[PDB]
């Protein structure tokens, strides 16, 4: 019961901004931003999240809301577990380091 | 039980083609491919989320094409995946994969 | 499974002694990809499929050579791993790390 999870989205590269930003006015910063392809193979956005468990619901509305176009290939939200997150600069450890 | 799994593969970029039609074939398309390095030579990272049941079946398929019998051939991890959501619809669970 | 996957977000100018450090301790498997980080800064990605008894040293490894005592130095993220198979031998579990 970590209760800690990564979010891993992949969406349209025309939707970063518009989930970038939404994701940022909704508190969370915390974000790694990635180039990769996806389903041909067309280029696409992976946004990464670790964040504590109770926020997930919040983010997942924010991402599915923004990343929205009604098209076919408007990606998809993975949940993650997380066993331990820990910041590199004290070495703490746990929910703190989030 | 989550009943829901994550593959991921890296491969030599030489054989991405084969190791995708060969899954496309299999019927799994839905995947995410990205660039990455390894060993540091460049490497190809291969993404499917898929049923559990269907791990092993893609396991074979990555392993069968992606293979050329030298050292660096990759490895296939499988990651606990607890929920998945597709962003069209919103749809949870099996559905969204 | 015993197996874990170390995934660390640093600094790009810390890669190289993260990386030979690592090395240097017996850990050569390992995925080094480019990514961004907040704004929208240059970051490098950092994934090591290991067992778990070796995650500790790991984290202090990447922990110790990355830190730079400022703000933003990044993160190590422990993710659980259920299953890998080596490519080329199709050898799976703790022996095909
Ligand atoms: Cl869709
Ligand atoms: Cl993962």
């Amino acid at each position: 019961g970590s209760h800690m999870k990564k979010v891993e989205a992949i969406i349209r590269p025309e939707r970063l901004d518009i989930v970038k930003n939404s994701l940022t006015d909704a508190g969370y910063v915390g974000m790694t931003v990635s180039e990769v392809k996806g389903r041909d193979l067309l280029p696409k956005i992976k946004i990464e999240l670790v964040v504590k468990e109770e926020d997930v619901e919040k983010i997942i509305d924010i991402i599915c809301e923004n990343a929205k176009t009604g098209n076919q290939g408007d990606g998809k939200v993975f949940i993650i577990p997380v066993e331990e997150v820990v910041r590199v600069r004290t070495k703490e450890r746990g929910r703190g380091a989030i």
